[PDB]
DNA sequence: GGGGGAAGGATTCC
DNA sequence: ATGGAATCCTTCCCCC
């Protein structure tokens, strides 16, 4: 077995761009306003031409018209890129029977009885490379090696427009060498809580206890980090399928009541069941994110699939639960959806 | 002790 | 200040 996985480079801010094209050369910023205050909200891409100056996916709108201040600044327009991507997925799967689709900008495919070789995979790679853009004004970067994991790295150091190749000696090579918070799964949070326990690469998994790993970690990522540090990992690519969906707004005053709190709650619902269409959810949670910015949802499931009456009807319920094991303010309330049938 | 889940927080990505 | 859709992982409880 052997994995070429392709990246679309800053996705929502080049759809754009080939909706727009007076739009490219020039920095870029797709956001997503609330309406607390005007233009309210974060950014959520951006081009190099953004990236390269400081703004980037995360950072209030405010504190990016801060850094450049003539950039131009665009709703997030998601629908119309989950269809761009899945114009593509559909372009992807015409190489492979077995594609994983890992995100709608990113999915990992078996070359396997397809290339065996570097030579024929630099090849390919660039092949379907120069036909997504023809075929699409979009551009990418691929990545090559043994496993998933392994082509995101290829990809993450040669992304944007980029087609990185890596020899199965540098699997282990990169172990023993390379920074572990650069790994797949592993944010900030946990990188954190990798160094205090001695660890900044993969090999330097083996070292240390694992058990004390286990509480740090938990078996979870353990295991996980450490099978890497191996030269295995080997796992399939997958299929994959939403599990979950939600959809989570933001309301023009923090609140602590009901009738205040269900408009943006009912909106959510109908926002999130339209893009279930075809899926019966066996279980609902309503999310709120308290006041002082932390998450408190509350989730419940059922013997069978949730018609928007109950979805309406439990909603309240799952709500009231929540003002009471709780007492500050939610800002941000919501709802996700899971155990489709 | 653990299988089999459901509930809830926490962490990753863009 | 701090959007958001989504998953991941810990603990809880039920009962064999
Ligand atoms: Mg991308
Ligand atoms: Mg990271």
């Amino acid at each position: 077995m052997i994995v070429l996985f392709v990246d679309f480079d800053y996705f929502y801010a080049q759809v754009e761009e080939v909706l727009n094209p007076s739009l490219k050369g020039k920095p870029v910023v797709v956001c997503v306003f609330s309406g607390r205050f005007e233009d309210s909200g974060a950014v959520a891409t951006a081009n190099y031409e953004a990236r390269k100056f400081g703004v980037k996916a995360g950072i209030p709108i405010v504190e990016a018209k801060k850094i450049l201040p003539n950039a131009v600044y665009l709703p997030m327009r998601k629908e119309v890129y989950q269809q761009v991507s899945s114009r593509i997925m559909n372009l992807l799967r015409e190489y492979s029977e077995k594609i994983e689709i890992a995100s709608i900008d990113e999915a990992y495919l078996d070359i396997s009885d397809k290339v065996r070789d570097y030579r024929e995979a630099y090849n390919l790679g660039l092949e379907i490379k120069n036909k997504i853009l023809e075929k699409e004004k979009i551009t990418v970067t691929v990545g090559i090696s043994k496993n998933k994991v392994f082509a995101k790295i290829a990809a993450d150091m040669a992304k944007p427009n980029g087609i990185k190749v890596i020899d199965d000696e540098e699997v282990k090579r990169l172990i023993r060498e390379l920074d572990i918070a650069d790994v797949p799964g592993i944010g900030n949070i946990t990188a954190e809580k990798l160094k205090k326990l001695g660890i900044n690469k993969l090999v330097d998994t083996l070292s240390i206890e694992f058990d004390k790993l286990k509480g740090m970690i938990g078996e979870a990522k353990a295991r996980y980090l450490i099978s890497l540090a191996r030269d295995e990992y080997n796992e399939p690519i997958r299929t994959r399928v939403r599990k979950s969906i939600g959809r989570i707004v933001t309301m023009k005053r923090n609140s602590r009541n009901l009738e205040e709190i269900k408009p943006y709650l009912f909106r959510a619902i109908e926002e999130s069941y339209y893009k279930l269409d075809k899926r019966i959810p066996k279980a609902i949670h309503v999310v709120a994110v308290t006041e002082d910015l932390d998450i408190v949802s509350r989730g419940r499931t059922f013997p069978h699939g949730i018609s928007k009456e109950t979805a309406y009807s439990e909603s309240v319920k799952l709500l009231q639960k929540i003002l009471e094991e709780d007492e500050r303010k939610i800002r941000r309330i919501g709802v996700r959806f899971s155990k489709f049938i």
